Formats: C-alpha cells, sequence, structure tokens
C-alpha cells in the first residue's frame, strides 16, 4: 500500500468552522475560498458592488453580519487568491474587469477595506482567474473573458506581458503556473491544453482535444515534464488523466470516475505527488497518487460527506499541524458555512517525519520581477516544516 493509502479526511467542529457567512452565489467554476496561514478569504454574495471577507484563521464561530468585508470592486468578485510571497496580500479578480491588490493588517479588517494597494486595468471583460507567480517577486497573472491573459508587476502597477486572444481564441478554463514558474499551462474551450513560456508566448507543449466532451477541461502542472487535466467524455462521464508533455498522443493514464455534470478542480502537492479532486456540487473529495510506477496515477481514497460544496480553499503547508500527520487542509464552503477538514496520515510519532514533510517552498521569492522579466528562471527558496525553524520574513 502506499504510505497514503490511509490518508482521511476529518471535519473541524462547530466552534472551529466559520458559520452564517453570506457565500457568493455566483455561478463561476473558481474555488470562492482562498486560505493562508494567517487568514481565512471567501467571495461574498454582494448585490451592489464586489465583496469578499477576510478573517483572522483562528476567529472562528458565527461572523457577525455586520463584520468588515473588503470592497473597492464595483461588480461580483469571481476568484481571489493569496501571495505565496505575504501572508498579508491577496488579490482579487472581479466582474468589474479589474483586479486589485490588497494588505490585510495582521490583526485582520477594523473598517471595511474600500481602497486597494494597485488597481490592475487592463481587462475588458470579466475577470475569473488571477494566479500569483511562484518564485518571482510581485509577479501576478490574471486571465479574463476577453480571452487575454496579463502579467503584472504589482510593484509598478505594470502590464509586462500580454497574451492575446490569437493565442487562446476561445474561454480559458484554467491557468497554472509550473513549479519554477517558467512555463504556464491553460487549458481552452478550444479544446487545446497549452504549455507556454509566458515571456516570448512560446508554445512549447500543445494537447489537442484531451477529453471528448462539450463540458469544460481544467488542467495543472503535477511532477516534472507532466500535467493532469479534469473532463470529461462525450456522453458526460468525468474523467482525470495524467499526460507527459514530451509524448502527448495518449494519455499515460486515463481514469472515468462518475457521471456528473461539476467541474472537477484539482489540486496538485508536490511534496507528496498527490493531487485532490473536488468540484462544486460533490459532497466528496477523491485523491490519487502520482508515481513513475506504471499505471502512474494511482488511486488512493475519497472523503464523503452529506454536504455539497459550493467552493473549496486549500491551506498552504507552513499552516498544516505537522505534529499531528495533516498533509492538507481543505477549506470546505458550504450553504452559510466554511468548514475546515484535515487530511491526515495515520500515524503515531513524537518526531518529526521528514518522509511526509520534505523541504517545501517558502515565503521568500527567489527572483525579482525584473530579473524573471529578463529571462531568469529559478525553484522556489525551499524552507523546513520541522518545529524551530523560522520562516522568512515577508518583502
Amino acid at each position: 500500500s502506499s504510505k497514503f493509502r490511509h490518508v482521511f479526511g476529518q471535519p473541524a467542529k462547530a466552534d472551529q468552522c466559520y458559520e452564517d457567512v453570506r457565500v457568493s452565489q455566483t455561478t463561476w467554476d473558481s474555488g470562492f475560498c482562498a486560505v493562508n496561514p494567517k487568514f481565512m478569504a471567501l467571495i461574498c454574495e454582494a448585490s451592489g458592488g464586489g465583496a469578499f471577507l477576510v478573517l483572522p484563521l483562528g476567529k472562528t464561530g458565527r461572523v457577525d453580519k455586520n463584520v468588515p468585508l473588503v470592497c473597492g470592486h464595483t461588480a461580483p468578485v469571481l476568484d481571489i487568491a493569496w501571495c505565496p510571497h505575504n501572508d498579508n496580500v491577496i488579490a482579487s479578480g472581479s466582474e468589474d474587469c479589474t483586479v486589485m491588490v490588497w494588505e490585510i493588517p495582521d490583526g485582520g479588517l477594523v473598517l471595511p477595506l474600500r481602497e486597494p494597494v494597485i488597481t490592475l486595468e487592463g481587462h475588458t471583460k470579466r475577470v475569473g482567474i488571477v494566479a500569483w507567480h511562484p518564485t518571482a517577486q510581485n509577479v501576478l497573472l490574471s486571465a479574463g473573458c476577453d480571452n487575454v491573459i496579463l502579467v503584472w508587476d504589482v510593484g509598478t502597477g505594470a502590464a509586462v506581458l500580454t497574451l492575446g486572444p490569437d493565442v487562446h481564441p476561445d474561454t480559458i478554463y484554467s491557468v497554472d503556473w509550473s513549479r519554477d514558474g517558467a512555463l504556464i499551462c491553460t487549458s481552452c474551450r478550444d479544446k487545446r491544453v497549452r504549455v507556454i513560456e509566458p515571456r516570448k508566448g512560446t508554445v512549447v507543449a500543445e494537447k489537442d482535444r484531451p477529453h471528448e466532451g462539450t463540458r469544460p477541461v481544467h488542467a495543472v502542472f503535477v511532477s516534472e515534464g507532466k500535467i493532469l487535466t479534469t473532463g470529461f467524455s462525450r456522453m458526460s462521464e468525468r474523467q482525470v488523466a495524467l499526460w507527459d508533455t514530451k509524448h502527448l498522443e495518449e494519455p499515460l493514464s486515463l481514469q472515468e470516475l462518475d457521471t456528473s455534470s461539476g467541474v472537477l478542480l484539482p489540486f496538485f502537492d508536490p511534496d507528496t505527488n498527490i493531487v485532490y479532486l473536488c468540484g462544486k456540487g460533490d459532497s466528496s473529495i477523491r485523491y490519487f497518487e502520482i508515481t513513475s510506477e506504471a499505471p502512474f496515477l494511482h488511486y488512493l481514497s475519497m472523503f464523503s460527506s452529506k454536504e455539497s460544496q459550493r467552493g473549496m480553499g486549500y491551506m498552504p503547508k507552513r499552516g498544516l499541524e505537522v505534529n499531528k500527520c495533516e498533509i492538507a487542509r481543505f477549506y470546505k464552503l458550504h450553504e452559510r458555512k466554511c468548514e475546515p477538514i484535515a487530511m491526515t496520515v495515520p500515524r503515531k510519532s513524537d518526531l518529526f517525519q521528514e518522509d511526509l514533510y520534505p523541504p517545501t517552498a517558502g515565503p521568500d521569492p527567489a527572483l525579482t520581477a525584473e530579473e524573471w522579466l529578463g529571462g531568469r528562471d529559478a525553484g522556489p527558496l525551499l524552507i523546513s516544516l520541522k518545529d524551530g525553524y523560522v520562516p522568512p520574513k515577508s518583502r
């Protein structure tokens, strides 16, 4: 058995969830919840603009109806993402066509936050994808319904790269940065998954029609030289496929799951080679392991529940209870509640479990924006999760 075969989900008790939250009812295939070691954020239902909630992680229990929110946007927020290099900075993309970057005080909001640090204006339609660069300071990608990808230097406010509708002629379903941020992987409604070096726009690999169905495909980078997709058969059977980007003629493995209409969002953990799959409308979270042993993609198990998810966040490693063998933590949105679900490896030790917790991508950038734009690549600067290792301060 995999060392991860008996990984299991454990929902937090009511006193450790966040209750009575006005979760956004907008129909959109993003997570709607973004969390980091300091804060939980989720997108709110707002009828006169855009808003999302940010709370210190410790502020569990019922949320006051008059809680201060992050506002500024003039139409519904579609996507939120925390900066991997600063636990106080979050970006939001909105139906108002802007991306706004916010700084959150330690201790959380005292008053509504209405003015962002910077507003990034350039999309001409709603912005439903934001993604921070994993290794280069201040670099942020957005993709809008104008089918344009912009890359921004948030330190200057400038749009520094543009991939136009000649690159993605139809809706962009997903964009993922590679481990070192030297590439992006995009999945498009024109049924092509592209691996692109975004500084020059070079398409270095492309898979035409990874799935036969008419519903969306999402794609992520996984272990080196490999990508994973979720999609549908012609008859709407949901599927997960693992691909070798050097040999895209057929997948390394294609696995049929069930028959739903819900889009499965993949979450890949490089530290364990586990991929989790969760879709809006489902009550379950499936997980697989990726190995170099054929058939390469291996099913592990599934977390089951009685409640359908309306969104899902995912805690960075620095937020996990390493001493309790927690290897992931999901933040599940359902109805008016945000519910943490620990993913745990059943072990019993007082010692730091090195095999479960290799050094992990840390909060200090490996490159400046200008260094990266000038063509330098670098993997993330790694840190130890062991008690006693103090993470770098954010810039």
